[PDB]
């Protein structure tokens, strides 16, 4: 049964269970991964109002300080080319990338949305033709099943993850690998199927929208946001097309109960559904970076269109 | 059918004989890089262009024996692999070699039954195409997208103009969307006959997404033998982006006033839906690597124009 969110935790809502499961806010944690690190900032005068409690380690520079500037000041060369491309009213999908050189920090990967009247800047460290090359061979792939080995083996390849599955959504929403690449000595999932609140309804919807996520470590703490609720509305704040948002206390124990340590993901989307995902585990933590997970977010694109064009080939 | 080619003693090309001129077949290569072909099995080079010594550095009859094994030490066994027997001539790939003679050149490599055809450009060595992806995707309808595609493409590339060229159900063209220069006239609005892009370039358009002429007043290249040892016969150059440039086509595009061009095929459900059509005023060589961005651009259109249209209909 289809019910709203719960509150989250820190609003005095329940804590999750098998079965409430599909009641929890995932979108809101008030909280992100600590490899990391996030401020909000008001869309119009660039305040900045929020900010991970780990900014300080990430940006070099105290809180307070923070806090007293505006994205004008902070981000000089930045701050004008965000406004033209994140302008009032835009979609919460539309991202904005660069690289900044920082001082204390070196290169830091910039990623930033707008919801609402609030900016979402995310920071993280960052670093021939396989691209090309895999790009073509996808498109030569004689069949779905081909596709479907050729993708998972590519990914496994860019990114060295122990396992790369491609993971169907049947009609009822019960998935099934129907094709993976795996380390040699890793147990097969292949054909196995897995029912429908295994990837609950709250988070399909989500997964519809904002197309990559992850868990870099399946044993890290969540960082509190700083003030936790946003001060324009002293409402939640929306991490949903965050990739450093917490990720779910329940999906993390989960993951630890099959021994992964490192979880990604991309989403298949194909006529406004989601078809499909991605998915890959490590066993060990491991933190893919954004140029890299770039690569996969232009495959995942490429990926949905082929699986039209070769079901299309199948009546 | 098709008539003879030029170098076969075959009719020259009119405006009444549009449909039948052999696009693919020309004998010939622009000059702004290198062309060779070679066995499949032996890696034995049978055809080079004319100009090979330039940028390969090597005595001409040196090549002409030698062997890929040889010749590129590291990239035959991948290419063995990457272009097995029976792929088809769609599938290319690629590499940079930094090649004594030439500090860097872009490879490609395609297959044609029993033959592998080489291209060799020079070449070099942000986030542009990322932030590209996501405007395409948050477009709010067609006509919006069409926009922010041509502007991205004139912003990536620095061409003249960019338009966006959709064709209708008799192959009538329309340009619906242009990102220009300053002081050109505009072809917004405008429409052009189904003979302006005939049948034969229009299907070799469905299978090979990206073409261009980097210089309309240049002179082809022969490819020598001019005929495939292997069968005596014209080598297909269809999947070469190198391939000379058909001169009713140049003749076109000088009578414009265009030194420069290049087209991304857009294909939507197996048909060609249209073409971002780019313009530049002289001559201009795009590096392999930033037609890369286009063609990678050209499947996210693809993809992208039938969400969008699927939200109409
Ligand atoms: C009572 C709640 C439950 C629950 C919560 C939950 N699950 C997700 C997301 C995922 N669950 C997945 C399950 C699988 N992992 C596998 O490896 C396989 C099969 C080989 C299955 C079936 C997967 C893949 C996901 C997606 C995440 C990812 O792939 O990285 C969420 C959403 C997480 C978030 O947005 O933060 C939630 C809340 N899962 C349950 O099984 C029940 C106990
Ligand atoms: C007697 C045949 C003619 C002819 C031949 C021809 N045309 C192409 C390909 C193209 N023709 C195009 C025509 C236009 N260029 C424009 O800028 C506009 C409108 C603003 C039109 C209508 C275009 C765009 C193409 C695509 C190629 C490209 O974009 O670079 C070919 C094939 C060339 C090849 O494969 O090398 C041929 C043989 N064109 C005519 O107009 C008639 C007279």
């Amino acid at each position: 049964d289809p019910l709203p969110f719960f509150p989250p935790l820190y609003l005095g809502g329940p804590e999750i269970t098998t079965e409430n499961c599909e009641r929890e806010p995932i979108h809101i944690p008030g909280s992100i991964q600590p490899h990391g690190a996030l401020l909000t900032a008001d869309g119009h005068s660039g305040e900045v109002l929020q900010m991970s409690l780990n900014a300080a380690t990430f940006l070099g520079q105290e809180p307070t300080v923070l806090r007293g500037q505006t994205l004008a000041a902070l981000l000089p060369e930045q701050w004008p080319a965000l406004q033209a491309a994140l302008p009032p009213g835009c979609p919460d999908a539309l991202q904005y990338r660069a690289t900044l050189d920082w001082p204390a920090a070196g290169h830091l990967s910039l990623t930033v949305h707008r919801v609402g009247e609030l900016l979402i800047l995310e920071f993280e460290p960052t670093e021939p033709h396989a691209l090309r090359n895999a790009m073509f061979a996808l498109e030569s792939a004689p069949n779905l099943r081909a596709l479907a080995e050729v993708a998972t083996q590519t990914v496994r390849e860019l990114t060295g993850f122990d396992r790369v599955m491609l993971y169907k959504f049947a009609p009822d929403a019960t998935g099934e690998v129907i094709a993976e690449a795996r380390r040699e000595g890793l147990h097969a999932f292949l054909g196995h199927r897995f029912p429908a609140s295994d990837i609950p309804a709250q988070a399909r919807a989500l997964y519809t929208r904002h197309l990559l996520r992850l868990t870099a470590d399946t044993r890290a703490a969540a960082v509190p946001l700083d003030p936790v609720l946003n001060p324009q509305t002293n409402a939640p704040t929306p991490l949903g097309g965050a990739v450093l948002r917490a990720t779910s206390p329940m999906h993390m124990q989960y993951l630890r109960n099959m021994g992964v340590g490192s979880s990604l993901s991309v989403s298949v989307v194909v006529g406004g559904q989601l078809w499909g995902l991605i998915a890959c585990h490590h066993q060990t933590p491991y933190v893919l970076p954004p140029d890299l997970r770039t690569t996969l977010e232009y495959l995942g694109r490429l990926l949905s269109l082929q699986v039209q064009v070769k079901e299309a080939l199948e009546h």
